[PDB]
């Protein structure tokens, strides 16, 4: 199924997601409906906590024809280093593209579908993709690092996108 995407204005962008206690089979599809709506959405990864999850799951894809699946599950940094930045886009902050300080590479340690641990160290577009959907998972957005100008900018053009959304 493709899950309801929330957008900004709304408050449970700003939950704090509560860990994964067992990989089971529920987990499983939240899963592949996070993975349905990510590619229904058109994004390259998407955090449990857009659709309405609070729970620590992101999937990831940055493949061309989906041959390279990624799901972290309770993630954590383990090093990061360096800095660079995109002008990066949110699913949940729709149309909307800023350049945001990131780090430049990253390890981390998640739980795969499985709940199997493993680690990666990613530079690059997975590195700065990784860091946005961990943000997710605590409640933080790519517009909160910008000025309250940017912000508030951001902020008014979204809701009139979606004033048209409900199009009616
Ligand atoms: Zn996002």
């Amino acid at each position: 199924s493709v899950l309801q995407v929330l957008h900004i204005p709304d408050e449970r962008l700003r939950k704090v997601a509560k860990p994964v206690e067992e990989v089971n089979a529920e987990i499983q599809r939240i899963v592949d409906d996070m993975f349905e709506t990510m590619y229904a959405e058109e994004g390259i990864g998407l955090a449990a906590t857009q659709v309405d999850i609070h729970q620590r799951i992101i999937v990831i894809d940055v493949s061309e024809n989906r041959d390279e699946r990624l799901v972290l599950i309770n993630p954590e940094l383990l090093e990061k280093s360096g800095e660079t930045g995109i002008e990066e886009g949110c699913l949940s902050i729709p149309e909307q593209r800023a350049l945001v300080p990131r780090a430049e590479k990253v390890k981390i340690r998640a739980l795969d579908r499985d709940g199997k641990p493993f680690e990666l160290e990613a530079d690059g577009l997975l590195a700065i993709c990784i860091q946005h959907e961990m943000d997710h998972l605590v409640g933080k957005l790519f517009m909160d690092y910008l000025s309250p100008l940017k912000q508030q900018r951001i902020r008014q053009k979204v809701e009139k996108l979606d004033r048209l959304k409900a199009r009616a």
